[PDB]
This record gives C-alpha cells, sequence and structure tokens, in this order.
C-alpha cells in the first residue's frame, strides 16, 4: 500500500522511502518485489525495494516502467557502515546527470554497458546514521535502461581499485529518486 517515509519489509523485500518533507510524492509498495512512485512538483526523495542487509556480490534484477519529467534517476542504491558509504549504480536518469560535481575515477563495463565511476564527499548531510559526513560513490550507465540485471560486484571492485573500502553492508535497493520534478515509475525487483 501507499506509505509515509520509513523502512520495513514488504512481501519479503526490504523497502526504504525517504523524502525531504516537501509534498508531491506518493510511494506505494505492491505485491512481491514491486513498488511504484508517482510525483508531481516534488522536492527531494528516494525510495524503493530490495534487501537489508545487502551483499557485496548480489546480482540484482529489475523491470518495469520509468518515466520521469525532470530531475530523477533509477539506480541500485545502498549503504555500508564502518566506514559509512553511500553508493549508486545509476541505470537511467532524467534531465540532470547526478554524477555532476563528483570526481571521475575511471570506467567499468558491466551488464552490457560502459559505466563512468565517480566519488564525492558529502559533508553534514542526511544518512542512515543521521547527519553525517561520508563518501558517496557513483557508477553511471552510459546506455540508459529501465529493465536489466546488475552485477554489483563489478561496480564494487571498480570502486575498490581507486580506494573504496566497503564496510558492513546495510540496505541495498532498486530506488527511484526525484529532485524538484514530476514523474512515475513502477518497478519490480528480484
Ligand atoms: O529517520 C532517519 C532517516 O530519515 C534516515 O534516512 C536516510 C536519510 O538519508 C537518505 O539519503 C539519501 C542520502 O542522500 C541523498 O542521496 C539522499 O537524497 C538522502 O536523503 C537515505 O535515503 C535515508 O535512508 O535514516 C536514519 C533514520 O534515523
Ligand atoms: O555488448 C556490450 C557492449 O555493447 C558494451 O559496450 O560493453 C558491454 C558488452 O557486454
Amino acid at each position: 500500500s501507499t506509505i509515509q517515509p520509513g523502512t520495513g519489509y514488504n512481501n519479503g523485500y526490504f523497502y526504504s522511502y525517504w523524502n525531504d518533507g516537501h509534498g508531491g510524492v506518493t510511494y506505494t509498495n505492491g505485491p512481491g518485489g514491486q513498488f511504484s512512485v508517482n510525483w508531481s512538483n516534488s522536492g527531494d526523495f528516494v525510495g524503493g525495494k530490495g534487501w537489508q542487509p545487502g551483499t557485496k556480490n548480489k546480482v540484482i534484477n529489475f523491470s518495469g516502467s520509468y518515466n520521469p519529467n525532470g530531475n530523477s534517476y533509477l539506480s541500485v542504491y545502498g549503504w555500508s557502515r564502518n566506514p559509512l558509504i553511500e553508493y549508486y549504480i545509476v541505470e537511467n536518469f532524467g534531465t540532470y546527470n547526478p554524477s555532476t560535481g563528483a570526481t571521475k575515477l575511471g570506467e567499468v563495463t558491466s551488464d552490457g554497458s560502459v559505466y563512468d565511476i565517480y566519488r564525492t564527499q558529502r559533508v553534514n548531510q542526511p544518512s542512515i546514521i543521521g547527519t553525517a559526513t561520508f563518501y558517496q560513490y557513483w557508477s553511471v550507465r552510459r546506455n540508459h535502461r529501465s529493465s536489466g540485471s546488475v552485477n554489483t560486484a563489478n561496480h564494487f571492485n571498480a570502486w575498490a581499485q581507486q580506494g573504496l573500502t566497503l564496510g558492513t553492508m546495510d540496505y541495498q535497493i532498486v530506488a527511484v529518486e526525484g529532485y524538484f520534478s514530476s514523474g512515475s515509475a513502477s518497478i519490480t525487483v528480484s
């Protein structure tokens, strides 16, 4: 069903839904691995379904519809702890490349596309442990898609070769993000 920001498990899938308190977003958990997001003149939000804890070698499958009107991205999204790391494997995006401003670390080929990899430091920003400072890693698919399989290990290894130490895995989801935009998405994770 439709829910306010929070976390939990639904039909065997962890979910996380976060927003900045601005209105304009509706997040719905559906059967199995399915979730939907519908948004209209939103603020900042990110939510979706997957695993808690994730793993360092998961192959993540997703399919469905992704139709942003503005700034948004569809990604494998997760965290580690000790050290705190936020990471995104971006499969598709809207009007803004979310790696803008991050430092390019190289490239990796995975699951049918080259990806550009990046990192940046986030300072006194929201996180799974509260306001915190942490590195944020990106791997941005060149050949955008809204269904696919992601071998997360290829991305973790590419980042590690440029200095990532992944700590203890926290959640790991397929997420839809929006940033002052509109859109819809209906995604099934497995
Ligand atoms: O109540 C606390 C939650 O609000 C908190 O949720 C996390 C807050 O950070 C969210 O981060 C996304 C971090 O980066 C941009 O990439 C995202 O836009 C931030 O908002 C994260 O998605 C939430 O899980 O968890 C701790 C709770 O105590
Ligand atoms: O076939 C794919 C090629 O098209 C892509 O660039 O790099 C990945 C391969 O698996």
